[PDB]
């Protein structure tokens, strides 16, 4: 009893402050990034959508993404899987992840009841190439192991 | 004896129904789309090459792809490896995923020999941006976990 | 104690030979290409780059890369991790994958002090679609497995 599960999630973005789908304040792991706005129908949580995304693939199932994150932890409890770990990467021009992300890591540990030690997370730039080097779009791929209890 | 197995596809598509490389009838986890065409080689099926890719990769291995696939079932078999599970990302403009999702499952489960429970599969836009974004290209990253027989 | 490890890395080339960044004579698996250049700070490894990333991630932490590969290995043993397998996908126009395939995975191997046969090493071309597409990048995903000893 162990499982693979793997997430994506792309926005586009723009870099001004902002002021189905609008601009707002880029949310990215449950930390907001005022400088940056993103074109989403929720908040546009490209971590907490492709890490959600992650942990129903692992368990074969299916505006604030903390939610998703929640229930996530409910629904992984109910089907009587724990995680092992999760690994996460950024792929954006902007914004740099390494000044928020203890941060991320910590409203992710916190989230789904693991311990910091069990989250990765790490930002890529696109080396200026394409809409996601442009500064026009962010990604995130999430990967997740599973382990049955007990 | 635990693995991990990973795979990638892409294919150029045009939205017409059809009428090395030609453009033809969509296929995709084994699904005709009749109102896409695809520019292939074989039939351009990105969830069935991408998960081949990733049960070879997981054994550390290399038209109609159905074929590879089944063959794929037998070299797990002759190395002497379970799968686990697998979960697939379509990231494609067209088609939506969601109408035949419970068919490519179903294709899926049936050709290697495994239920429906240990298939994910999601579709993820690419928000319009870029060649995928804009029509003219699906790919697909396929995971697999392999367990040793027994 | 099983761990998911994942990594990414992309580059900006030209086909031209050679003669923070500039354009120099592509390595990539450790092998050099010297038909292409590279746009990089460091020798540009994508495929070193993204396996130290995914071994890194699979146990929680963050010029010549062959020297980051090394340390990984030290950095497993210090946490007591083993590998059970990693499986590599390069995205790329050129260069072409299968003539520099054997060399690649022997100093995978060699570096990381595993078998040939836990490596596993896949080259997918773009379709000639984007900067990928258009000689103008290269990338990589790589994942990893690990292992708790003992
Ligand atoms: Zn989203
Ligand atoms: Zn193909
Ligand atoms: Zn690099």
């Amino acid at each position: 009893g162990v499982r693979i599960g793997q997430g994506y999630d792309i926005h586009q973005i723009r870099v001004g402050p902002p002021e189905k789908q609008s601009f707002k304040r880029l949310t990215i792991g449950g930390v907001p990034v005022e400088t940056i706005s993103v074109l989403s129908h929720s908040d546009g949580d490209v971590i907490f959508h492709a890490l959600v995304d992650a942990l129903l693939g692992g368990m074969s199932c299916s505006k604030n993404s903390l939610s998703f994150l929640r229930y996530a932890r409910l629904l992984l409890y109910k089907r009587n899987y724990a995680i092992a770990n999760v690994d996460i990467i950024v792929i954006a021009e902007v914004p740099k992840i390494s000044p928020i992300r203890e941060e991320i890591v910590r409203n992710i540990s916190s989230a789904l009841g693991i311990s910091e030690s069990q989250v990765s997370l790490k930002g890529k730039t696109h080396e200026q190439l394409g809409p996601v080097g442009q500064k026009k779009a962010i990604e995130c791929f999430a990967n997740a192991l599973l382990i049955r209890k007990q």
